């Protein structure tokens, strides 16, 4: 159905001519359009599936972005700018400023290579600043992941690197914006039991212990390590295995969280019910290892980044570093005058 209305050359709302598809998600797709009203300026138009779940998210997003874009009209805090919304053949469509590739797609197109540390520093700072602005306004994003962090411009330079015997892309400008506010939840609204894309999901969410702003900090930690390594650190699609990967990289879960959860199926006698000597078990043991062993250098700047990641990946959300504190971490000192 969407297929029929999202084609190159189609005109939306008597104004936006589709150029082609930028990306696709469970919610629908985002297409690049020429805005014939605004002199031909290109914009991004998100076309939402005509399915209750995604319509409701889209309506919620529209409310959240009107609030954020009004509170911060210049995008000082780097939330994407929504321009307008309309309906096309029964689909909600939301128009945004046109950005570049997601950080995820950039990594993927570069053969799953990591970003350079100086870029990670800048991107991390901006992600923290942006999501902290949400947290200051009684909001939790709940779905932070590299697909939802987009470069303002994703242009790169490309040269043969003799060291790794392959061509390699170097990002020119690492500035980012945060997108997708369809799951963003206010402190005083209903909190769904399940949030976040699995790989970025906090342990309090997996264990259904209740969540708030700290779950975003966990997701960010997962994003940073992925920017450093070039790959997803919890790539599994199974909750128990995910928890087993956590234990191998970060150590055992806190006993008090284990005791409090209603997800008894993961546990036996307050320990993860996980056979380490099963095949899945041996894979987890050989693929995963303690966090600091992932470091590619012992240089102090790498140590600083890993200290920050370690603090973001604190199991107990009440002890996890806040984004206000993260912005003052030494890893960011090089950014300051
Ligand atoms: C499909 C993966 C990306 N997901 C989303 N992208 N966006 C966008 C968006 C995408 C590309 C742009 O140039 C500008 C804005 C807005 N809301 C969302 S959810």
């Amino acid at each position: 159905s969407m297929h029929l209305i999202c084609q190159s050359g189609d005109v939306l709302s008597a104004r936006y001519e589709i150029v082609d598809t930028l990306g696709e998600g469970a919610f629908g797709k985002v297409v690049e359009c020429i805005d014939h009203k605004a002199g031909g300026r290109h914009v991004a138009v998100k076309i939402v599936k005509n399915v209750d779940r995604y319509c409701e998210a889209a309506r919620s997003e529209i409310q959240v972005l009107e609030h954020l874009n009004t509170t911060d009209p210049n995008s000082t805090f780097r939330c994407v700018q929504m321009l307008e919304w309309f309906e096309h053949h029964g689909h909600i469509c939301i128009v945004f400023e046109l950005l570049g590739l997601s950080t995820y797609d950039f990594i993927k197109e570069n053969g799953f290579l990591p970003f350079r540390l100086d870029h990670i520093r800048k991107m991390a700072y901006q992600i923290c600043k942006s999501v902290n602005f949400l947290h200051s306004n009684k909001l939790t994003h709940t779905d932070l992941k590299p697909e939802n962090i987009l470069f303002v411009q994703s242009d790169y330079t490309e040269a043969y690197n003799p060291k790794i015997k392959r061509d390699e892309r170097t990002l020119i400008n690492p500035d980012i914006k945060v997108v997708d506010f369809g799951s963003a939840t206010y402190d005083d609204e209903h909190h769904s039991t399940l949030v976040s894309t699995r790989h970025y999901r906090a342990p309090e969410v997996i264990l259904a212990l209740g969540w708030s702003q700290p779950c975003d900090v966990w997701s960010i930690g997962c994003i940073l390590i992925e920017y450093y390594l070039g790959f997803t650190v919890f790539p599994t699609h199974d909750s128990k295995e995910h928890l087993a990967m956590m234990e191998r990289i970060l150590g055992p879960l806190p006993k008090h969280m284990i005791q409090k959860t209603r997800k008894r199926k993961y546990f036996h006698h307050d320990r993860l019910d996980w056979d380490e000597h099963s095949s899945a078990g041996r894979y987890v043991s050989r693929a995963c290892k303690p966090l600091k062993e992932f470091m590619l250098s012992q240089d102090v700047e790498h140590e600083r980044l890993f200290d920050l990641i370690q603090k973001m990946l604190e199991y107990d959300p009440a002890k996890r570093i806040t984004l206000r504190e993260a912005l003052k971490h030494p890893f960011f000192d090089l950014l300051k005058k």
